[PDB]
């Protein structure tokens, strides 16, 4: 798959000029996109049966985080499964830039010169 | 070879990265202490010290790796007042527990990847300079 024409794809972080870059981005490549600001808004919208094909899922945001937006889109996923035998499965991305760009913001303002790097550290894994 | 001639502080509360660490260096031909808290490093780094730089795990318990880092520094600062002699010491931060701990949490919570090295459109780092009235501008 070469363009994302014809898919629709949801991002969610707080912060709207991450929703904006993020938008920007996936538009592109033929994406249709759809913001949510928060988890909450997020598990409304993806109420099953959607019309998502994908999901980037900010960590940090306040109320719910990325990980319990995940848990329970999952749990959603599992219900209709066992009561309807369709599996579901949005794939979900997490934006993970802001928090490692945080972590070396915080290094470098309490005094540190720069960090070690393994070579999986700053690889994106689509699994 | 590569470091040899260098002495390298390790300052990780997890043995296991200390081994590792040290191993690393010490292939390069390094001289390696090890320190498994805040504490021990800044009892090791009263200037003077011998010490050519420090890798400095950033989560610890009871003084982190930020807090002991600013300590260090604190220290070079009186010492470059009360004598005006130059202490900087090379201190890099090990990353990747916490990057680890977060992509790990990524896929526990059952998401499928996660992105940290996103595509940029073209537009995202340009934009040009407009003035409110008119003006020269030269080099
Ligand atoms: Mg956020
Ligand atoms: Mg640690």
């Amino acid at each position: 798959n070469a363009l994302l024409t014809g898919k629709k794809i949801l991002v969610v972080d707080d912060n709207i000029v991450n929703r904006r870059v993020a938008a920007g981005a996936l538009k592109k490549f033929g994406a249709e996109v759809v913001c949510a600001e928060s988890g909450q808004v997020a598990l409304g919208l993806l109420q099953i049966p959607h019309t998502f094909d994908a999901c980037f899922m900010d960590i940090q945001m306040p109320q719910m985080d990325g990980f319990e937006a995940t848990r329970q889109i999952r749990m959603m996923e599992k219900e209709t499964k066992e009561k309807t035998n369709l599996e579901w499965h949005l794939p979900i991305l997490a934006m993970t830039a802001d928090v490692i760009h945080a972590t070396y913001e915080e290094c470098l303002k309490s005094g540190m010169d720069g960090y070690v790097s393994k070579p999986f550290e700053e690889e994106n894994l689509y699994k």
